[PDB]
């Protein structure tokens, strides 16, 4: 089910807040930040809604400021990100099968108090963004959590 | 880009066998998720696409145990922080990024396309591993036309 857990640091988090829900909107703010050719990790979306996406820490800046000059366009009601967040993720082949894994790591993570800011599922991998601060914890108690 | 093509899966996936709950009304005193997904994991449905964007959860489930997710939420809805509606009306695109050099590319066409048809992107939910997004089932042939297209299948 289960064999591993992973974490890493390098992340970046950044919000497009209020922005109208008509189409074409997740690629303008997308194509903006794929031209200056930065990676782009999570991302997750819901009359308006709300854009979140994580860029490696070091593109952190260049990002909000690629959508501070595109907030004319895309139109949004506020920019702002987090650079000390962190994913941390379940990993194991042979997994999709075993279904209480997002409920196990949610339900693990909840009582050391550790909000879950985002998750991503598949087959191969599960993951989440925390605070820096939680990753060891985080990943001693999901460890645990998985017998090794 | 190349990168569709160094997918390991080259493709789009579309299932229209899906369904959308989405369980508001929630306050953030202790661990009230867990109930929420732990319930529906005790029942051995399978889930998709957890959203919290005080603030809402919202996920998808097999269309085949919508009417049993919906209950299982229903009768533990005043036993948990919950005020409130799912949607069976909705398909999950989704592209695999195992094997790809960028996802970004990918995912920014994926947008451009469906944005070009007027097709609106109802919920999106994306990593370094997967590429998924839920759109409206009525727009699923087109969808897979402009995309099958727009990718060369
Ligand atoms: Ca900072
Ligand atoms: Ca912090």
């Amino acid at each position: 089910a289960v064999t591993g857990i992973a974490f890493d640091k390098n992340q970046a988090r950044i919000n497009v807040r209020g922005v109208p829900d008509k189409p074409g909107v997740a690629y303008q703010i997308l194509g903006a930040v794929a031209d200056a050719n930065i990676e782009v990790d999570m991302i997750i979306q819901n009359g308006t809604t709300d854009f979140s996406f994580t860029v490696p820490r070091g593109d952190y800046k260049q990002t909000l400021e690629i959508l501070s000059e595109r907030q004319d366009s895309i139109g949004a009601a506020s920019i702002d990100g987090d650079d000390t967040v962190c994913k941390v993720s379940a990993v194991g082949l042979g997994m999709r099968s075993h279904v209480g894994v997002a409920a196990k790591i949610f339900r693990t993570l909840a009582e050391e108090g550790i909000n879950i800011q985002m998750i991503s599922t598949s087959e191969i991998k599960v993951s989440v963004l925390i605070d820096e601060k939680y990753m060891e914890l985080a990943t001693r108690v999901l460890h645990k959590a998985f017998n090794l």
